[PDB]
C-alpha cells in the first residue's frame, strides 16, 4: 500500500509531516533546532527525522520555532527546537536540535497538544490540561505570571472535561466537551473574546457566543477562531490585516459570526500569523488576511479582508490545512500535499524556490506531480 | 579611496553600516524589512540604502528585526523593519520596508538611540529620554504595562541628566552624567542589577556598583554590562552560556566586577544574544559566551565563560565592535571591517558563505583584502 501523509503542521518558518509507517519528516528553517535533524540548517525539501524512526509517533504539532510529537504505544511526548522560557518542557531553557522525551508526560494518555510561540498545552484523554513555557501574561492559566519550565496541571479545569485547546503568540483558548468556550493570557487586541482588552491569568468563560455551543477553536498570533455545533464560524481579536474576515479591518472583543460563510459548514480551521484558513465539509478551502507573500493562495499578493476560495488542480477536495507565519500547507482527498506563500527558508518543501501565491504540489509527498 | 566606515551595528540577523559621504549600507536578513531596500530579500553583501542618500545620516542602530538612523542637520530620526508593538514609533503597527521619519521626534536634538527586541529609546542633547514600543514588562519606564506606538517622555528622569541608554530583549538600562546606573523592565534573570528577579515599571537606581560611578552601559538579550570611571568592567544578569564572563555559568543579581580584565581599561562594550564583547583602550578585543556558530571569534566552537582575545591579521587594533544574535562585527584602526559567526542570512557581508569562527574581512567595505 502506497505511502500517505497523515498529519501536516506548519510553524513560523518550518513544516512537519507524519507519513504512513510512522515516519516523521520536516523542512524549512532549521536555525533553532525546530526540524530536529541535529544540525541547524534549512531544508528546502522533506527530510526524514530518523531519530524518531521506530517510536510510533501518531501526531506532530508545530509552535513558532519548536515542534512537539507524541506516541501512544510509547506513552511518550517529545519536543525539540528553541528552548527559551521552557517551551520544550524539560525543566531547563536549553535548545534541542534532536527530539527528547518530556519526562513529566511519560505514561499519560494524550488527546491533543497545542503549541503557541513560547508556551504549550497538552489535553489528556480524561479531559485534563497541563501547560508549560512562557507565562508573563498568564497564558499558562495557572493564576500567576511566572514561566514554567515543566508541565503543570491547570487546576481551574477540575471537574470540567476539556475537548480541545489552542495557543497563539501569548494567549490560549479552549472548548469543553459540553461546548463552553474559554480564553486566557495576553488580551490586548480583544483576542480572548471577553469583551475587553485585559489579560487573564486563569481561564475565563466566553459568555457571548450567540447562544451557541462551540465544537472547536484555533488561534492565530493575535486572533482567535471558533466553530459552533451548527458549523458557523466565529472570529475575534486583531483584524489589522483583515484576518477576522468580516470584509473590513475592525477588531472584535467578543466572537463575531462570519456571515459570508453562513451557508457552509466549517469542518477545520487554522490561524496563521496574520492570515486565516477555514475548510468546509464539502472540501472547499477558504483563506483570508495578510497576503504579502502569497500565503492566502488566491493567485495574487493583495490582502483579503473577506474569505476567498483557494483553488486546486481539477477542483480536488481539501481535507487538511495548516497555517504558518508566512506560508500555508494543505492535504487533499487524492493524498496530494500542497504548499504556498513564502519559500525563502525552504518551508514550501518544493526544493529551491521563489515564493508562490497559489497552491504548489509537493512532489516528495504526493501521488501526483 | 574606499569610504571610511564610521559606524557599524548588528541586529539579530542583519548588519548596517554608515560610511563617509553619509551613505548607509545594510546586509543580512531582509524578511521583515530591516534592510530598507523596499523588497524583502536577504542580502549577502553590503547594499547601499538608496532611500537615505543625501539625508545626512550621522548614526545607525539595529534592534533585533528593525533599524533606526538619525540625521543631526536634518533633525530627523528614521526607522524601518518589523512594526509590531510600535517599535518603529509611527503611531501604528505597520512594518516598513523603506525608512520613514518618526514625526514625533522631528526637530529634536538627538544624543543617542538604543534599540532592543521590541522597544527603543532616544536620549536628547539636554539629557531627557523618550521611549516607545512594547511595554508588557515595564521596559518603557513609563510606569505601566501598556505598549506605546509613539515616543513618550520618561518623566522619572526629570532633573536627572542621562548620558546613555541601552536595551535588551525586554529590559532597559541607563547611566547618568553623574555616574548613576539604572535598570527597568523584565527582571527575571537578575539583569536589572537590583538584587532580585522582579520587574520594574519605572527606572530604579542600582545601588551596588562596587563603590564606583559608571560611564557606559550595554545590554545583551538578558544580561547587562557596565564600565566604571576607572575602566573596570561589570556584568550582571543571565549566565546560562557564560555571557557574564566570570569563569562559571552563574547568574548575578547585582553588578559583578569581571576580575580577569582588571588590568585593562575598557573603552567599548557590546552585548549579544548569548555572547559579549569588550574592547580595551589599547585596541584589544575580548569576546566570551555562546560560541555554537563561532560568534566569539576565537577560531573554534567551544563556549567561553571567560574573556578570550579575538585576533586579527597583523595584530591590527580594533576601534569598534557590535554583537548580533549569532554574529559579531568589528572595525579596525586600518579601516577594515570584519565579521564572524553565523552567515546563513548573509549577515557576514562576504557573499554567500558558510559560518565562520574567526574574523573574516568584508572586502566591499575594507581598505585591505
Ligand atoms: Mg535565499
Ligand atoms: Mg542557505
Amino acid at each position: 500500500p502506497p505511502r500517505k501523509v497523515l498529519i501536516i503542521s506548519a510553524g513560523a518558518s518550518h513544516s512537519v509531516a507524519l507519513l504512513s509507517g510512522d515516519i516523521v519528516c520536516s523542512w524549512g528553517r532549521g536555525e533553532d533546532g525546530q526540524l530536529g535533524h541535529g544540525d541547524a540548517e534549512d531544508r528546502p525539501s522533506p527530510t526524514q527525522l530518523s531519530a524518531l524512526d521506530g517510536h510510533q509517533i501518531v501526531s506532530v504539532t508545530c509552535g513558532a520555532d519548536h515542534t512537539v510529537a507524541y506516541s501512544q504505544s510509547g506513552m511518550e511526548v517529545y519536543s525539540w527546537g528553541w528552548g527559551d522560557f521552557g517551551r520544550l518542557g524539560h525543566g531547563n531553557s536549553s535548545d534541542l536540535f534532536t527530539p527528547l522525551p518530556i519526562k513529566a508526560l511519560h505514561g499519560i494518555r494524550i488527546k491533543q497538544i497545542a503549541c503557541g510561540d513560547s508556551h504549550c498545552l497538552a489535553v489528556t484523554m480524561e479531559g485534563e490540561v497541563q501547560s508549560w513555557g512562557r507565562n508573563q501574561n498568564g497564558q499558562l492559566g495557572l493564576g500567576d505570571t511566572e514561566d514554567s519550565l515543566v508541565p503543570q496541571k491547570i487546576q481551574a479545569f477540575e471537574g470540567i472535561r476539556i475537548k480541545m485547546v489552542a495557543a497563539g503568540a501569548e494567549h490560549t483558548a479552549a472548548v469543553t466537551e459540553d461546548g463552553d468556550l474559554y480564553g486566557w493570557g495576553w488580551g490586548r487586541y480583544g483576542n480572548l473574546g471577553l469583551g475587553d482588552r485585559t489579560d487573564r491569568l486563569v481561564p475565563e468563560r466566553v459568555t457571548s457566543t450567540g447562544g451557541e455551543k462551540m465544537s472547536m477553536v484555533a488561534c492565530g498570533w493575535r486572533h482567535t477562531i471558533s466553530v459552533s455545533y451548527s458549523g458557523a464560524l466565529y472570529t475575534y481579536g486583531w483584524s489589522k490585516y483583515g484576518q477576522l474576515g468580516h470584509g473590513d479591518l475592525e477588531d472584535h472583543l467578543i466572537p463575531h459570526k462570519l456571515e459570508a460563510l453562513s451557508n457552509s459548514f466549517i469542518s477545520q480551521i487554522s490561524g496563521g500569523w496574520r492570515h486565516t484558513m477555514a475548510l468546509t465539509s464539502d472540501g472547499k478551502l477558504y483563506g483570508w488576511g495578510w497576503n504579502k507573500f502569497g500565503q492566502v493562495g488566491v493567485g495574487n499578493n493583495l490582502d483579503q479582508c473577506s474569505p476567498v476560495q483557494v483553488r486546486f488542480p481539477d477542483d480536488q477536495k481539501v481535507v487538511q490545512v495548516s497555517c504558518g507565519w508566512r506560508h500555508t500547507l494543505a492535504v487533499t482527498e487524492r493524498n496530494n500535499v500542497f504548499a504556498w506563500g513564502r519559500g525563502t527558508n525552504g518551508q514550501l518543501g518544493i526544493g529551491e524556490s521563489v515564493d508562490r501565491n497559489f497552491p504548489k504540489i509537493i512532489e516528495a509527498l504526493s501521488v501526483d506531480g
